[PDB]
């Protein structure tokens, strides 16, 4: 179907993913998948038919 | 369908996700899937038959 | 069917998904799956069908 | 002697002298002197000794 | 002495001297002298000893 | 004496002196004398001495 979008902005600020980490022994990031960001930020239909994202994080330690 | 979206936005200031850890000993940050931000964020249809995000995080520490 | 969304905004300031730890031991942050944001966010359909979103943690520690 | 002026302003609008004048026969418009105008107007010490700011009219019509 | 004009402004707008006729027979405009305008505007002794500003208008029409 | 003039504008629009005649039969426009105008505006010692601005109009008519 028809998807409109309009904008009409001034002086606009984005901020997308943040992460901040401090004194900390083990460090683990994963970002991903579908992150859109911006003034403008469309994000259609994401995921069709048998897809997938695993955006996993495996963090086993196995001690 | 027919999805209008119409905006007349001035000075706009627009965080995303945040995340801020300390002193900490073991760190995980998994982030995304669908994660859309923005001053005209639009996000249609994330999931349409059988797909799936698995955005899980697997923390084991198998001691 | 027809969904209109109008807006006529000024000076708009929006704060998403905000995490805060201090002085742990062991940190998890899953964050996602069909997070928008935004001073305009839709979010239209964000599952249909068998689809689905695992957004789990599976913290086990198996001590 | 010192004089500060200070001013943090955002969106400042000003007008200054207006004059409207309709289905009129005979149109006089005189303005000046010391017109001062503005977001941060000053005007310090207009006349000082034997000075002087003769802003007349000398509408007659002798008739 | 000492005259500190500080300022900080934003989208600033500023008008001066408007005048506005319509459906005259005659017309007659004389503007000046010291017509100081602006987003910061500063007079500072705009006369002084014997110095005179005769901003008049002989309309005399010796009918 | 010091004169400090600072200014941090942003998005400045000034307009100055404006006259507007219509369906008129005699058209008389003088202007000057110490007209300043702009964003940042400073008009200092406009008259010193025996110094005169005879900014005036003469209009007879002499019928």
């Amino acid at each position: 179907g028809v998807l409109y979008v309009g904008s009409k902005t001034k002086e606009g600020v984005v901020h997308g993913v943040a992460t901040v980490a401090e004194k900390t022994k083990e460090q683990v990031t994963n970002v991903g998948g579908a992150v859109v960001t911006g003034v403008t930020a469309v994000a259609q239909k994401t995921v069709e038919g048998a897809g997938s994202i695993a955006a996993a994080t495996g963090f086993v330690k196995k001690d």
